């Protein structure tokens, strides 16, 4: 199989096997999507398949200032435009669809409130915020309040909401986010639960929330257009689990019977080692996929984190993956996918222009000639 070759992920058609992964970038304000946002999208759209940076389900699932969410009107309207662009442009596109629990700020939530996690325990981590007299960052998150079942109930129909706000925009499908410490990571992890409830504890009651959105997106969309995206062993966000294995297997044994679109697995610390591991023993990433294959998962395998052209082609190659996300070569080359079928030069990613700011390391990064 070539990286180059199209694929399918289960309703979605793909073009080739190059995707772009989710990538914050705190350019659109007030959480809608803008015209420099449809450059930015549509500059990209020989991808195979598009993930957007994450993109909150409500006012509550937010983390970080200035990010698109699918939770207002305009915000969908937004959204259609970029959806029609990297269509017309051959593309297809997911919205990332979002909610970061512990990881806000007061600032951020609807009437100034606590962020809502699994178990109140204060993330060691930072948001990216606006100050109100100018202009960026940083803050320490905020003190979580602990869910209820009554407020867990809230934010499923908030996950609702969110696929049938992100088919209204024209997305091809929605990826959740389970990864990267945010609020299903949260119940899924240990550090992050210390619940005594049908959430907490066992493996069973710490995947039931992630399985109960995965089961309520999928039934608002279809499952054919429903994906997930899990990062077993990843330190982001002050999260730990130190016995991922039986966990992971067993959260993919349940994906495996939903007929979901695709996983997509980030392999080690997010930007970081690839073999990164935080228990005693190693991430096995093979007995991983076999959970998943062996419960019957038909879903396209999409994998992450420190690929390159040469990784990705046999990665792709042997079947070890479906498919390569690319997040930084994604940031720094529209075409990206021109340059590795050519094993062109890439532009390198200025870091100090990823987040927040303009045009300037977001839409300006040059295509290849012709
Ligand atoms: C600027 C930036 C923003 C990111 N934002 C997201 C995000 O919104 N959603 C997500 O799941 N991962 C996010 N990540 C992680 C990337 O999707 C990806 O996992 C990471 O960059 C590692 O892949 P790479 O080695 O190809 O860059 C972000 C990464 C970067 C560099």
């Amino acid at each position: 199989t070539s990286l180059f070759e199209p694929a399918q992920a289960g309703d979605i058609a793909l073009a080739n096997r190059i995707v772009m992964a989710p990538l914050t970038r705190n350019r659109s304000p007030g959480a809608i999507p803008n015209n420099l946002n449809a450059t930015y999208y549509e500059q990209r759209a020989t991808a195979g398949l598009i993930v957007t940076e994450g993109t909150p389900i409500s006012q509550q699932g937010q983390g970080y200032a200035d990010v698109p969410g699918l939770y207002k009107r305009e915000a969908i309207e937004g959204w259609k435009k970029i959806t029609d662009g990297v269509h017309s442009a051959g593309g297809k596109i997911v919205a990332q669809i979002w909610h970061v629990g512990r990881i806000s700020h007061t600032s951020l939530q609807p009437h100034g409130g606590q962020p809502v996690a699994p178990s109140a325990i204060t993330a060691k981590s930072k948001t990216y915020i606006i100050n109100d007299d100018g202009t960026g960052a940083f803050a320490e998150t905020s003190e979580p309040r602990a869910l209820t079942i009554d407020d867990i109930g809230l934010i499923l129909e908030d996950y609702r909401s969110g696929a049938r706000a992100a088919l209204e925009a024209g997305f091809d499908g929605v990826e959740i986010h389970a990864a990267n410490g945010y609020l299903i990571e949260q119940f899924l992890k240990s550090s992050t639960n210390q619940r005594t409830d049908d959430y907490g504890g066992s493996i069973e009651n710490r995947a039931r929330f992630l399985l109960e959105v995965v089961d309520a997106v999928a039934e608002e969309i279809g499952a054919g257009r429903t994906g997930i995206r899990l990062s077993p062993v990843t330190p982001a966000n002050d999260i730990f689990e130190a016995d991922p294995q039986p966990l992971y297997n067993y959260v993919v044994e349940q994906l495996g019977k939903r007929n979901l679109a695709f996983i997509h697995v980030v392999e080690g610390a997010t930007g970081g080692p690839r073999d990164f591991k935080q228990g005693d023993k190693p991430f096995d990433y093979a007995s991983f996929k076999a959970a998943y294959r062996n419960a019957g998962g038909k879903g396209l395998w999409i994998a992450n984190n420190g690929y390159d052209r040469q990784s990705a082609i046999e990665a792709v190659e042997s079947g070890k993956v479906d498919a390569v996300a690319f997040g930084k070569a994604f940031i720094a080359n529209p075409d990206l996918v021109r340059r590795l079928k050519n094993d062109a030069p890439l532009n390198a990613p200025n870091q100090p222009t990823f987040y927040g700011g303009g045009a300037e390391g977001y839409t300006d990064y040059p295509a290849l000639a012709q």
